[PDB]
């Protein structure tokens, strides 16, 4: 089924049945007015950062280009590979981009600090592909460009998505969540769900360990905090 949408609910609200159980959802009301929602386009994107270097994920492979020779490549040009600058603290690299977001109020909740708060960019071209994936602090991804399918696991169901045992690999699944080998990985199938669609201006709360799995649909721009 799909994860629940509620208009800027209260922080005790927040806190008592979502944060507290861990219980994804969808928060509306919330960035929809944050400058970034009018203001990124990729004529705006390369005026502000197209001569800084950033990390790009390659198919696989991790290499290194300016912001505008990622965007001719993996973006405006017919690509030849799938290319995302994907986990990358764009913001500490160009602060003036600061200034077009903010820090959720509900981060205040948690028991970490404010200056513990990670906040990457996602940006990409139609079709950049997480695989089913787990992180070791809550989440707030927020959608500014572009729509995302995104499906959640619940940690309950770790058993069903067969994680890898390599330790470096143990927080991913083994498991291709939208063409997967059931004739290996029989238990997925009957693993419970929830899935959305992200589009601009709304905020997925992703529980801390709760399984992910995100496609982009569009061109998109996303922006996620990690903090505990
Ligand atoms: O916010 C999160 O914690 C979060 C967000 C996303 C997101 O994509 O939005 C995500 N996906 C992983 C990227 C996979 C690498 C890749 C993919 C295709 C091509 C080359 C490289 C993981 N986690
Ligand atoms: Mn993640």
């Amino acid at each position: 089924s799909t994860v629940p949408r509620l208009h800027r609910p209260s922080l005790q609200h927040f806190r008592e049945q979502f944060l507290v159980p861990g219980r994804p959802v969808i928060l509306k009301g919330v960035a929809d007015h944050w400058p970034c929602m009018q203001k990124w386009s990729l004529e705006y994107i390369q005026e502000i950062a197209g001569c800084r270097t950033v990390p790009v994920e390659v198919g696989w492979s991790q290499t290194l280009m300016t912001v505008n020779e990622f965007i001719s490549k993996y973006i405006v040009n017919e690509p030849r590979d799938v290319g995302y600058l994907a986990q990358h603290q764009l913001f500490d690299q160009i602060p003036e981009l600061k200034q077009d977001i903010s820090i959720p109020d509900y981060c205040s909740l948690g028991d970490g600090e404010e200056e513990e708060i990670t906040i990457n960019a996602w940006f990409g071209p139609q079709g950049t592909i997480s695989p089913l994936h787990q992180d070791p602090q809550q989440n707030f991804l927020v959608q500014v460009m572009g729509r995302k399918y995104i499906r959640l696991y619940s940690p309950q169901e770790s058993g069903a998505l067969y994680p890898h045992d390599t330790h470096l690999l143990h927080n991913t699944s083994q498991v291709d969540v939208e063409n997967p080998d059931l004739e290996k990985f029989p238990k997925f199938a009957k693993a419970p769900f929830l899935s959305c669609i992200l589009s601009p201006g709304e905020i997925l709360f992703i529980p801390v360990k709760y399984w992910h799995y995100v496609r982009a649909l569009d061109l998109s721009f996303s922006v996620s905090f990690w903090w505990s």
